[PDB]
Order: C-alpha cells, then sequence, then structure tokens
C-alpha cells in the first residue's frame, strides 16, 4: 500500500528515500509504483522543451518551463544547458580547445573534486573509433584525458551483472548478481528484470560504491533511474544537486543511458539505425559538459565514460536446439540464450542425471556451436562457479549464436539482430573506459585493463577506503595523476629449509628404478656447486616466490632449474627454469624411459613412490621440469628425481608433453628466450582459493599422494625483445595458463588427431592471469625485479587473449 495522497511540493529528486506508506519523489518511485499524486506535475516538466532560444534570453520566470532562461536561473540552479551560450555568448564546452587540468579549479566550498559516473549500456569498443565522426564531445574527452582501447568486462557479458560488478569491484559470483535472471534454491525464489523480487536486498551481496561513500561521511546522488525519466531531466537533476549548499551536497553521482544498447538489439552492432543513438548519447554528453562550464566546475569535476559491456551480431536462425540432443527435454529447465544454465525440472526425479545430459551434449554434431561443461570445468579466468544460483550444467556458446529448449519456444516469443552476453575474451564483448579531470592524466593511453578494478581507483578519486574486493590495488596507478594508493608487498609467512645430502640410497624403500650407475675432480665441485646454488641466478630470474601460508618446504637447487618442495603435498609448489632462443630439444633416452631416482636431500617418508602409480591403474605420472629440455646428458639425471615428479592422469600427458617438447622452445624462438614457473593446483571446492590438505578429495589409489585439479605455467620474458629473458633492462612480457587435469579430452573435439590441431587451441581457452594463480597457490611472484611495485602490480594483472585486433 502507498498513500499517495501525499505531496512532492520542494521534494523533487529527494536523496533520502521515505519509506511505506508514505508517498516518495525519488528517482526509482516510478518503478515501485509508488510516486505522490502531483510527482509528474511538479517534477517532470517539459513545458518548452530542453534549449534556451534568443527570445527567451531575459524572460520573466515562469515556473511551469522544463528549464530556464531567465537573470535568476544561474542562482536558482536551473538554466537550460545552453543558456550561457544562447544568452552570453559563451562557447559550447566542445569548441574549447583542450587545455591541461593540472590543479582542480572549484569554486569556495567544495571539499574535494567530485565524481560522475556516465554509464553507456551496450557500448562496443569500437564504437570510439568507428563512430568518432559523429560523437565530438565523446571524442575531446577520449583525446584530452585518459583513454584505453578497451575496457574488459566480467562473464557472462549481461548488464546486471556487469553494473553491479562496476559498482563493488566483485566477481559475479561473490556478489550474488550472476545473471540478469536467476533462481536460488536456499531461498526457493526467482529473480526477473521484470517484477518485484529482484529489488529484495538479500540478492544484492558485497558493498556497492554509494555505500561505501555514505558510511565514510562522503553523501551520494541516488545511482538509478527510472526508466521513464527522459535523459534531459537526469542531466538537469544531477547538475541542480551540484547547486546544493555544502553540507547538503553529493560528492558522487550516476547517468544511466539504455543506448546503444536498446537498438544494437533491433538492428545490430553496425546497423545504419545505429549512427543516430550515437549521435543522440553525444549530445547528452554535451548537456552535461556545458552545464558543468556554467557552474565552473568543468575543471574540477572528475568525469568517468564507461560501458557495461558490447554487442554482437546474432538472429533467430543460428539458434541451436536441446530437442535435437536429448531424449528427455521436458525432464529439464533451460535458461537460454547467448549462455546455457540447466538443472532438473523437478526435484522429486530420482531418474536425472547429470552426467548423461552432458554425454549428450558432448561433440555430437560437427560444428555444433556451443559447448558442455560442469561448472568446475570451465576456464578459471571466468571465475564462474562458487554460488549456490549458478547451475552444476554450463553451456558456453559460440559468438554470434543462441541456445534454446525447443523450437516453439524461439517463435512463440525473426525480430532481432543483435545480443551479448558470451565469454568475455571475445572482441565484440569489450567496452569503453575514458577518464577526464583534475585526477587523471593528461591525453595518456593505457593498456586494457577489467572492470573489477574501477571500484578501487573509483574510492581513490572520493578519498575512501575499498572494501574487500577482486580488483588489485595499485594495479592502475599509470592512470592517475594524483591520489595514487602505495601498496606494500605482502610479508612471507613460511621460511624454506636449503637441505643438503643426508640421506644414503638404501634407506629408501619406494619401488622405483634407473639405469644410472655410470661415472673425475675437475667436474665432480662443479656438480656440488650446481646443488648449492651457483646456476640460481640463471633460472630464478624475478626473486624465489613467496610462501604466505604456513606450512615446510624446501629449496632443491639443480644445474637447469630450481624448486620448492612441499613436505606436505609430496611435490613442488612451483619449478622454475630459463630456456634461451639456442636451446637445443632432445629426446629421453631408451635406457631411461621408465627411470624415476630418490633425492638424497630429502627422507623417504616426505617422498612420492613408485609402486603407488604401478598400482593405481588410471594414473600415470609426469615431471615439471622437462627432460626434453636438459642442458646436457649429465644434467638430465636430475629431471627424474621423484622431487620433481607430479601425477597425470594418461589423457592429461598427452597435453603436457606437447607443451613441454614443443611448445617451451618455440615461445623461447619467438620472445628471445623464455623464463617459465611450472606448478600444481589444488580446488576441489571450486573457490578460486588455495585448498588446505583437508580439502583434498582424491590421491593417487593407496598413498598420501593428493591429485591436483590443474596445473599452470607463467612464462615470462623481456617486452623488447631485442634483449634476452636473461639479460633484461626494462619492462616485462608475460603469458600464463590454467589448465584442467581432467582423465579425458572429452573438451576437445578434435583430440583424435595430432596434438598440432588441438592443444594450443585448449591452452587458449584456458589462459590466465598470475593474479589468478597467486590466488590459488598463496604464492606471490615478481618480488625482486628492477620495476616499480605498482608496474609489477598491473603485470599480475594482465590476460593474453589471443583475439585478433
Ligand atoms: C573476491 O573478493 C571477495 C571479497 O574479499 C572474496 O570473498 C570473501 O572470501 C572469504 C573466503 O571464501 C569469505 O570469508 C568467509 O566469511 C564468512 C562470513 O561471511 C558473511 O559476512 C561477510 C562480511 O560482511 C559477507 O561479505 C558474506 O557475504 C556472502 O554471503 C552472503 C549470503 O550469506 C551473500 O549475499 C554475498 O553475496 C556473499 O556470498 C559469497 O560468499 C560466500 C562465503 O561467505 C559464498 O558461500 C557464496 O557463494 C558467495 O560466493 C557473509 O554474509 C565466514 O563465516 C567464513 O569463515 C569460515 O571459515 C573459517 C576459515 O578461516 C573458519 O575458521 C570459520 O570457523 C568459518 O567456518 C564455519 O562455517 C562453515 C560454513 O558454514 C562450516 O563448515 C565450519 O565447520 C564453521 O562453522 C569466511 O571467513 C568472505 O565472506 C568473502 N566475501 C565476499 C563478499 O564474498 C573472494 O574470495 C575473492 N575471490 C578471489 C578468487 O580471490
Ligand atoms: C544492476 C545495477 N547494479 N548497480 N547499478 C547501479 C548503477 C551502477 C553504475 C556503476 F557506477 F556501477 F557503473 C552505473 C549506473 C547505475 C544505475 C543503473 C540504472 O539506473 N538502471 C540500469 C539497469 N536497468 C535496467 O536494465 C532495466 C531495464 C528495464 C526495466 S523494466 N522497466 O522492464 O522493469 C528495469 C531495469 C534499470 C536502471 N545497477
Ligand atoms: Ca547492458
Ligand atoms: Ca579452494
Ligand atoms: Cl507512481
Ligand atoms: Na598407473
Ligand atoms: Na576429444
Ligand atoms: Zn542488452
Amino acid at each position: 500500500w502507498t498513500a499517495t495522497s501525499g505531496s512532492c511540493k520542494g521534494r523533487c529528486f529527494e536523496l533520502q528515500e521515505v519509506g511505506p506508506p508514505d508517498c516518495r519523489c525519488d528517482n526509482l518511485c516510478k518503478s515501485y509504483s509508488s510516486c505522490c499524486h502531483d510527482f509528474d506535475e511538479l517534477c517532470l516538466k517539459t513545458a518548452r522543451g530542453w534549449e534556451c532560444t534568443k527570445d527567451r534570453c531575459g524572460e520573466v520566470r515562469n515556473e511551469e518551463n522544463a528549464c530556464h532562461c531567465s537573470e535568476d536561473c544561474l542562482s536558482r540552479g536551473d538554466c537550460c544547458t545552453n543558456y550561457q551560450v544562447v544568452c552570453k555568448g559563451e562557447s559550447h564546452w566542445v569548441d574549447d580547445d583542450c587545455e591541461e587540468i593540472k590543479v582542480p579549479e572549484c569554486p569556495a566550498g567544495f571539499v574535494r573534486p567530485p565524481l560522475i559516473i556516465f554509464s553507456v549500456d551496450g557500448f562496443r569498443a569500437s564504437y570510439m573509433k568507428k563512430g568518432s565522426k559523429v560523437m565530438p564531445n565523446i571524442e575531446k574527452l577520449r583525446s584530452c584525458g585518459t583513454h584505453a582501447p578497451y575496457m574488459r568486462p566480467v562473464y557472462p557479458t549481461k548488464t546486471f551483472p556487469n553494473l553491479y560488478t562496476l559498482a563493488t569491484g566483485l566477481y559475479p559470483e561473490s556478489h550474488g548478481i550472476v545473471g540478469n535472471s536467476m533462481y536460488d534454491p536456499v531461498f526457493d525464489a526467482s529473480f526477473h528484470l521484470r517484477g518485484r523480487e529482484k529489488f529484495n536486498h538479500r540478492w544484492w551481496g558485497g558493498q556497492p560504491l554509494w555505500i561505501t561513500a555514505t558510511k565514510q561521511g562522503v553523501r551520494a546522488g541516488t545511482f538509478f533511474w527510472s526508466v521513464s525519466i527522459p535523459h534531459e531531466r537526469r542531466i538537469l537533476t544531477i547538475l541542480q544537486w551540484l547547486s546544493l549548499p555544502d553540507n547538503e551536497r553529493p560528492s558522487v553521482y550516476a547517468f544511466y543511458s539504455e543506448q546503444p544498447d536498446f537498438s544494437g538489439h533491433k538492428y545490430g552492432p553496425f546497423g545504419p539505425e545505429m549512427t543516430n543513438p550515437l549521435r543522440e548519447i553525444d549530445k547528452t554528453v554535451g548537456q552535461l559538459m556545458d552545464g558543468l562550464k556554467q557552474l565552473r566546475l568543468h575543471r574540477c569535476v572528475n568525469v568517468i565514460f564507461v560501458g557495461d559491456h558490447g554487442m554482437e551480431d546474432v538472429t533467430c536462425d543460428r539458434t541451436e536446439f536441446l530437442s535435437n540432443y536429448l531424449t528427455n527435454v521436458d525432464d529439464i529447465t533451460l535458461v537460454p540464450g547467448t549462455l546455457g544454465r540447466i538443472r532438473a525440472k523437478s526435484i522429486n526425479n530420482s531418474k536425472y542425471d547429470p552426467k548423461t545430459i552432458i554425454a549428450a551434449l558432448t561433440c555430437k554434431k560437427p560444428d555444433q556451436h556451443f559447448k558442455p561443461y560442469m561448472k568446475q570445468h570451465l576456464p578459471k579466468r571466468l571465475h564462474y562457479a562458487n554460488n549456490r544460483r549458478i547451475e552444476d550444467i554450463h553451456l558456453l556458446v559460440d559468438r554470434r549464436w543462441h541456445v534454446a529448449r525447443k523450437p516453439l519456444d524461439v517463435y512463440k516469443k525473426c525480430f532481432f539482430q543483435g545480443d551479448h552476453g558470451f565469454d568475455n575474451k571475445v572482441n565484440s564483448m569489450q567496452t569503453v573506459f575514458v577518464g577526464y579531470g583534475p585526477t587523471f592524466k593528461y591525453r595518456t593511453k593505457v593498456p586494457p585493463f577489467e572492470n573489477i578494478e574501477l571500484y578501487n581507483v573509483m574510492c581513490d578519486l572520493l578519498g575512501l577506503k575499498p572494501a574487500p574486493n577482486n580488483g588489485t590495488h595499485g594495479s592502475l596507478n599509470h592512470l592517475l595523476r594524483t591520489n595514487t594508493f602505495r601498496p606494500t608487498m605482502p610479508d612471507e609467512v613460511s621460511r624454506p629449509n636449503y637441505p643438503g645430502i643426508m640421506y644414503l640410497q638404501s634407506e629408501f624403500d619406494l619401488g622405483c628404478t634407473c639405469d644410472d650407475k655410470v661415472e673425475n675432480k675437475l667436474e665432480e665441485l662443479n656438480k656440488r656447486l650446481h646443488t648449492k646454488g651457483s646456476t640460481k641466478e640463471r633460472h630464478l630470474l624475478y626473486g624465489r616466490p613467496a610462501v604466505l601460508y604456513r606450512t615446510s618446504y624446501d629449496i632443491l637447487y639443480h644445474t637447469d632449474f630450481e624448486s620448492g618442495y612441499s613436505e606436505i603435498f609430496l611435490m613442488p609448489l612451483w619449478t622454475s627454469y630459463t630456456i634461451s632462443k639456442q636451446a637445443e630439444v632432445s629426446s629421453i633416452p631408451e635406457h631411461l624411459t621408465n627411470c624415476v631416482r630418490p633425492d638424497v636431500r630429502v627422507s623417504p617418508g616426505f617422498s612420492q613412490n613408485c609402486l603407488a602409480y604401478k598400482n593405481d591403474k588410471q594414473m600415470s605420472y609426469g615431471f615439471l621440469f622437462p627432460p626434453y629440455l636438459s642442458s646436457s646428458p649429465e644434467a638430465k639425471y636430475d629431471a627424474f628425481l621423484v622431487t620433481n615428479m607430479v601425477p597425470m592422469y594418461p589423457a592429461f600427458k598427452r597435453v603436457w608433453a606437447y607443451f613441454q617438447r614443443v611448445l617451451v622452445k618455440k615461445y623461447a624462438s619467438e620472445r628471445n628466450g623464455v623464463n617459465v614457473i611450472s606448478g600444481p593446483i589444488f580446488d576441489y571446492n571450486y573457490d578460486g582459493l588455495r585448498d588446505t590438505e583437508d580439502e583434498i578429495k582424491q590421491y593417487v589409489e593407496g598413498s598420501s599422494i593428493p591429485v591436483p585439479t590443474h596445473y599452470y605455467s607463467i612464462i615470462t620474458s623481456c617486452l623488447d625483445f631485442t634483449q634476452p629473458a636473461d639479460k633484461c633492462d626494462g619492462p616485462l612480457s608475460v603469458s600464463s595458463f590454467i589448465l584442467p587435469h581432467r582423465p579425458d579430452n572429452d573438451e576437445s573435439c578434435n583430440s583424435s588427431e595430432d596434438e598440432s590441431k588441438w592443444v594450443e587451441e585448449l591452452m587458449k581457452m584456458h589462459t590466465a592471469r598470475v593474479r589468478d594463480i597467486e590466488h590459488l597457490t598463496g604464492l606471490d611472484f615478481y618480488r625482486k625485479t628492477s620495476r616499480s611495485y605498482s608496474e609489477i602490480l598491473t603485470l599480475k594483472t594482465y590476460l593474453h587473449t589471443y583475439e585478433s585486433e
């Protein structure tokens, strides 16, 4: 119930929300059907439109008009945005030359530069260049301020997940808004775009920017706008809030536009009808900037121009139907479109089986345009599993396509020509970032970055401490003139042991053998030097990784590689080695094919054993430092130490062997040497965070040897490829991956072919940031370089995407 007989008189666009049954006058009142009876009359005036004209200049004030051109309008704060241009001989902001803003130039009483976030729905990255001739105000923001060529959204590339990620710095799995549509099985409730359940705060996790501000004494504009409030009234409302008295005035504001998304769904991303929505959004930016110029705020406010996601070509005819794969299609519920999510239609059906649904959806048609996954098997870069609202069965849909349950879902609903939602590395899903103002840099291009990083920066711009989030604070310091956040490296928690030779061969009873009994004072002192770390500067280029949790581990040195060996997990946490451009690949010799050797620095009780692998008929083994890349026949023996062995399914060894024998050398030839750090990952609860020992669900049969869920590698070289990886003076270049450790290659539909046709394609799909690996291992990389810490933080957030330009 609402008692709509109250009045909005002196309350239009009030900032404090009033509680039912009292009637509302705020920018969301329409969306709840709760505005007072006179809200349209008083708060949504339209008389005489949005622009002054010559005849109106100097007019006697008429309170009915939408905006004013009377002499008193500047002091009331309610002039039309073009007033000074039409009536006082001023220029539009867009016609003024850009001039560096070295310091804030703010009116008296302003405690800090305000922040205005100008957000645009469906604004694809390439619009900034392709539309530049029809967007002069936006082009001036971009060219004069700080811009990225694009900004990466979060998966799924939908509106509700992305806007809430911008507001919170969190992945959707953590903030809870995992799609525009959701079922929560604990609540037994459904969230939808239409309807009232979406207003309940139980859906919305984390802490959004407006709340962070309010809790720390920084006042905020209300961010959400009811759809029927025209854009011109949204801008006038912001400008009026900026004329409030000092103690009442917000410091942070948001504008939102439904365009160009609305038209892009109808016409496609580059349909000829798309020019006009782009012109109109530019004209709105012009109104805002002219308005700021009138208030003497155009060299005081920080403005962010930012989008939620892009837009791809998609038509009804490019739809895959589950009714062409499943016998049982009426027993499932599908969340459809540019991603699929599947669950049982009834919880009382004990004949529902996820394994049979997955198998019926796997590599069944030659050009199949989606791929099924259990959520824990999705690329770790998507960070899309740790939430009860994400269904166990997921379909990753190819760009340009849809999935649906049955054909009648598609014509009892062609209309549309664009859509979005796909994998967040897809080029057409990329969106926009520009920052303009005293706190941003002047005429500066920055590299692409992820939208999860912006919350921290917005907090920096306002002097706020961020709530705990998924950004890496400091990684965007290169965007800012001042207000940078200067973090310190985390402290190492566990220090390593440095064991010497402590065990005789006969103390081991591991069931392993090796043909190594083959026998010199020159070379003996030399090999002793290698075991004490004489080559470590060659193979450990950026310091040892720091261990950020409590554990017991040993540093082990060798001619060709260095490792950090866990006494708890019975294997390395990390293994580090450098391969020059000139390095040679060799075979595993015939006599050494099944060789495994006890390590006389490590006790039998803290070693793996070969008998466990013999008896586990599903499990084999591989090596972290590859025997193929040994520096000499004599050094190759080190690669068969028991302390370099890890458990590997035979199907996974196909992938791993090809990476180590072929691809490492290819990268060294292409990048002028590479440093490689490889290791295991254990994430059985799919939370993106290092598992403790008591979370491990699978062991090599009959043993305490834990089975990794994934294997990583971090591959680093010199950004200036004229210098070799091991003699680099300047910035670094990195690519990394997190490969799923699976007992089949069912993910790769062409796996019966030679590895040259499918392995690298798999690895590209499972591309990763160094930061992703840090979360999954409790390790901290790049501790000893010549580079500034903020530069290293940027490096750790880089993702190699393998998309063309
Ligand atoms: C990205 O950034 C985020 C933010 O930093 C990272 O997320 C944090 O990770 C922590 C570890 O997973 C986690 O810490 C836990 O918090 C528990 C209390 O949480 C409540 O309070 C906080 C603070 O206000 C709040 O944010 C939480 O919000 C979650 O839950 C509500 C609904 O309840 C949602 O609306 C909201 O969206 C959010 O959901 C997300 O997180 C939860 C987990 O909290 C998931 O289950 C959801 O799927 C979703 O992803 C809560 O309101 C606290 O109780 C935990 O402590 C347990 O573990 C410790 C180990 O040290 C143990 O000592 C304790 O005893 C305790 O165990 C007991 O409970 C167990 C479970 O019942 C039981 O089995 C035991 O036997 C014990 O009884 C823990 O400290 C922190 O909450 C989140 N924060 C957020 C916002 O998500 C995220 O990891 C980053 N991602 C990456 C990849 O880096
Ligand atoms: C979601 C979300 N999370 N946080 N925010 C705030 C936020 C955060 C940021 C930011 F600063 F973070 F960038 C910038 C801007 C905002 C305000 C967003 C806003 O005003 N809404 C946009 C999304 N909307 C819709 O898509 C929509 C369409 C149609 C119907 S209907 N008429 O069919 O019912 C309802 C809803 C409604 C308006 N929005
Ligand atoms: Ca959107
Ligand atoms: Ca985990
Ligand atoms: Cl109403
Ligand atoms: Na075996
Ligand atoms: Na296959
Ligand atoms: Zn859309």
